[PDB]
C-alpha cells in the first residue's frame, strides 16, 4: 500500500508508467467523475493488476465518482459500490477477474462518444494521437513511425514503439511493469 494506493495512482510518478489506454481512462474519469461499464472494467481491473488493494480501490473509485458533488456517496454505494467489490471478489463470487490483455481490450465493442475504453492507437484520429504524442515529447519522425504502425492496424506495435521512445505478449499491465522497473 506504501507504493500503490488510491492517492499514488494519481501521481505523476506512478501514472508516467501507464500506457495510452489507461491514461485515456484516467483522464475520462477525472473529467466526467464516472466511466461507463467497459471503461470501468478496463481501468479497475488494470489497477487491481498493478496492486491496488480492494480497500484502496474502493477509496479511489468512490472519491473519483463523488468529486464535485457529481453524485452523493449514497448514490455511489447504491449504484456502483457492488460493481467494484465484485471485481475484487468481496461479495463472495469466487471468480478472480483477471486484468484485460490488449487482445481482450481490442475485442470489446469499439468505443463511441462518451466511452474511454479501447485502444487509442486504433480509436483516435492521427491528429489526436499526434497531439498526445507531442505532449509526451516525441518528435515528428517518432510520431510518423508510430502512425505508420497504426495505419497498418498494428496497434500493439505502435504502443511498443511509444514505450521504447519514452524510455531508455501484449498487455497493459506488462507495459506498466516494464516501465515501473525502469524507474527502480
Ligand atoms: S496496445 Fe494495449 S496497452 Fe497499448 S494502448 Fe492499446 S490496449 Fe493499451
Amino acid at each position: 500500500d506504501d507504493e500503490i494506493n488510491a492517492q499514488s495512482v494519481w501521481s505523476e510518478e506512478i501514472s508516467s508508467n501507464y500506457p495510452l489506454c489507461i491514461k485515456n481512462l484516467m483522464e475520462g474519469l477525472k473529467k466526467n467523475h464516472h466511466l461507463r461499464f467497459f471503461g470501468r472494467q478496463q481501468l479497475s481491473l488494470f489497477l487491481k493488476g498493478i496492486g491496488l488493494s480492494a480497500d484502496e480501490a474502493l477509496k479511489f473509485w468512490s472519491e473519483a465518482f463523488t468529486r464535485n458533488g457529481n453524485m452523493t456517496m449514497e448514490k455511489f454505494n447504491k449504484e456502483f459500490r457492488f460493481s467494484f467489490r465484485h471485481n475484487y471478489g468481496l461479495e463472495g463470487n469466487r471468480i478472480n477477474f483477471k486484468p484485460w490483455d490488449c487482445h481482450t481490450i481490442l475485442s470489446k465493442p469499439r468505443p463511441g462518444r462518451g466511452d474511454y475504453h479501447g485502444c487509442p492507437f486504433r480509436d483516435w484520429s492521427h491528429e489526436r494521437l499526434s497531439a498526445e504524442l507531442r505532449s509526451m515529447k516525441l518528435t515528428q519522425a517518432q510520431i510518423i513511425s508510430v502512425l505508420d504502425s497504426c495505419q497498418k492496424g498494428e496497434y500493439t506495435i505502435a504502443c511498443t514503439k511509444v514505450f521504447e521512445m519514452t524510455h531508455n505478449i501484449a498487455h497493459p499491465n506488462l507495459y506498466f511493469e516494464r516501465s515501473r522497473q525502469l524507474q527502480k
